């Protein structure tokens, strides 16, 4: 026996009788350890039983009236606590440090250590990973991501939420490469060691790895892993042979 | 009368005559209060007036007047601050307790409190809600989202910028999940309840909330809400009966 | 003469045969002095040589060796700055001015001083960026950016991902505008000013900027810059007068 299903279950159809100021403590209790029990994995929202997924709808009525329950209150930064192996790479820079180093990093930006940004680097809120490499005048907008090992040329605008992906292994492949002058636009990724050449604008919403067919509409010709110097790419489709579907494909629409 | 707007017009004017440190300190206090009364919303950028939307110039030279009379500082964790009703997860951890517990939380990932993260899960800078389960081995990815009561199978990889929906209403619906062995590849979103069944692979670019056709091109079949196990999916169109237009789907391209 | 190269690669080959334990203190030197030289720039995993990109394996060797030869440790938000010249909003706030603003903040969210949120406004963890606004009961989620000088209107959902463009120039334009009561579906895009007019539904995947057709698919006119009130938007193609290709487009499904 366990009561906690049931006491949740009664709150919250009791729920518009009681606050959080005159809560019951009982009810107070139970929900906190129905929290707790989500916290830790002993107890789920859903889980499989006998092959298919079940859900507890009492749970989900734990998590609701854990809101109804508690106020809004101030939380501090001491309050985030992290755990790895990898330091970042400001801590403990000095006010000349950061002055001599010429990089903006505008918070919450993080970049790992074993990152370098060049003079005249913005780091918006974003990511920048070990191995990589940021040239000077260059843009990561916010919720943009460089990935490890990747290069990022000179005057490039990574705008927001783009993702340079990164490559570690296998150990002899070039990593993603973002050539000087390129423009990548909002939520577009470039991953899997593919290059974009210098000078090309890639419009949002543009995906290239490995796989991604890269669609010369002049020429006709398909490439793959390189996006040609000078290219302006958008996304688009490919029809299929017999019509009834199309595949997306990364479009050079003209070449400046 | 407000002598605001002249003032700041005529600084702007006149910008490439002073610099941050001889500023006269009269358009250094009109700076200052633009910048208060676009904070409090007293001031806005654009507005709309009489049913057209108006956009104020001098205050966007204000803004811009604001980056050139102030230098970078440093800015700490400190001036951080927050204010919620959900404390996060790993607030007050100790190091025997991260240990313990077998999950890398990289900088500045956070989790809410009543989450729960498996032995060998790695959270780059994500976020975790309520009420999720991320289960054994499984990578969450840089600017990932694991929503609300997500269940994530053992051995996921969820890339970068992907987004897991949450799902707490209806009471009755299932959440988002991943089932194990899954590869959610970058900026993709599973969300509504969508099911990814065991073993699949979800290419970048990926959308699949209740509404996605998700097109089998061997059978013809169009699913709906669940991805069956072992499937290739890759973002796709198709066509509209008089093919003036097509609409995006997720195309199953085979079965591993 | 240099033997980094050669004592990494020896300790790669090598690295069965110790652990972070018992590493020798001259392979544990020479990875410090690898990772030193990637983050100050004077090594670089990948570079161009003679017009050809070379990739360095024994520097993706030392950064894998650097997680090999490091545990895992607390690390706190102390260990976390930054460098810039934009105060965020809420630093110095105190538990009254976060109540009286009726704003929760939940961590890490950030906004710049010179922002706006209304009053029952929710940013779950996202980035709301100088001259911008948030009306009354609206809900950025997590990852959403709302762009300088936006304008969000009341009762408005930015769904996961969501990015919102900035405009600050040209000074005359109008800044991207969502009006009141859109829904702005998860990883979706609205960008250089364009607004989105009242009581539109906007789905996942859908990017429009001042190039995007927005396809109104039951009369077949072409728009551009402005989604009409009302809109049922989603992501599609449209197909080329060859019938080779197709080009993203944002289709305009119903009116609601
Ligand atoms: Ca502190």
């Amino acid at each position: 026996m366990s009561q906690l299903s049931t006491i949740i279950e009664q709150a919250f159809e009791d729920r518009a009788n009681f606050t959080a100021a005159d809560c019951p403590s009982e009810i107070r209790q139970a929900v906190e350890e129905a929290i707790a029990g989500l916290d830790n994995g002993t107890l789920r929202v859903a889980e499989k039983i006998n092959g298919e997924w079940v859900v507890h709808q009492w749970l989900k009525k734990a998590v609701l009236l854990s809101f109804k329950l508690n106020d809004n209150k101030p939380i501090e930064s001491c309050d985030l606590r992290f755990y790895d192996k990898v330091e970042t790479k400001f801590s403990g820079w000095t006010e000349e440090q950061f002055k001599a180093a010429g990089v903006r990093v505008v918070p919450p930006a993080v970049a790992r250590r074993g990152s370098f940004q060049a003079k005249n680097v913005v780091l918006m809120p974003s990511y920048v990973n070990i191995g990589a490499y940021v040239d000077e005048g260059t843009m990561v907008d916010t919720w943009a991501t460089v990935g490890s090992c990747a290069q990022i040329g000179k005057n490039v605008h990574l705008s927001g939420g783009v993702g340079i992906g990164g490559v570690l292994e296998p150990l002899q492949a070039n990593p993603t490469i973002i050539e000087d002058n390129c423009f990548i636009g909002a939520r577009s990724e470039i991953v899997e060691g593919v290059i974009v050449e210098e000078g090309s604008v890639i419009s949002m919403g543009v995906y290239i790895g490995q796989s991604t067919r890269i669609y010369d509409r002049e020429t006709g010709e398909i490439h793959y892993g390189r996006v040609p110097a000078g290219s302006v790419v958008v996304p688009g489709n490919l029809p299929s042979a017999d019509g009834k579907y199309s595949l997306y494909a990364a479009i050079i629409v003209k070449k400046v």
